[PDB]
């Protein structure tokens, strides 16, 4: 298992644009397109991102090339994030995958706002981490996800994803 694999099990793939559980077009390897309820505006972004007019359908070599950078991207946002940063480098490689995934869903902004949960992380509190990872709108919007990924980071194995 491999942070590959991990996001795919997580985030499926879809060849066409669909919205995802906030409501919002993505398209592929829960690629996030926009945020505006204009399907013309996905579609227009997804030209853009894929460099040519897909009439908002893509090829599985298309989707796996975005999937490729976003991962490329959730990481350089970690390393380049000041709080992000000093967690990731602490902790081993199962949970650094784990800590991807969340940058991925919701972005480097959102997983530093869990100030007390990548304290604990640092930590290696690891029960106590998982208990406060919980106590969170994304563990109650996207419980099944959410229990996965912080049973990454509670045992430090693939467990939850075999
Ligand atoms: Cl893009
Ligand atoms: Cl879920």
């Amino acid at each position: 298992m491999n942070i590959f694999e991990m996001l795919r099990i997580d985030e499926g793939l879809r060849l066409k644009i669909y919205k995802d559980t906030e409501g919002y077009y993505t398209i592929g390897i829960g690629h996030l397109l926009t945020k505006s309820p204009s399907l013309n505006a996905a579609k227009s972004e997804l030209d853009k991102a894929i460099g040519r007019n897909t009439n908002g359908v893509i090829t599985k070599d298309e989707a796996e090339k975005l999937f490729n950078q976003d991962v490329d991207a959730a990481v350089r946002g970690i390393l380049r994030n000041a709080k992000l940063k000093p967690v990731y480098d602490s902790l081993d490689a199962v949970r650094r995958a784990a800590a991807i995934n969340m940058v991925f869903q919701m972005g480097e902004t959102g997983v530093a706002g869990f100030t007390n949960s990548l304290r604990m992380l640092q930590q290696k509190r690891w029960d106590e981490a998982a208990v406060n990872l919980a106590k969170s709108r994304w563990y109650n919007q996207t419980p099944n996800r959410a229990k996965r990924v912080i049973t990454t980071f509670r045992t430090g194995t693939w467990d939850a994803y075999k």
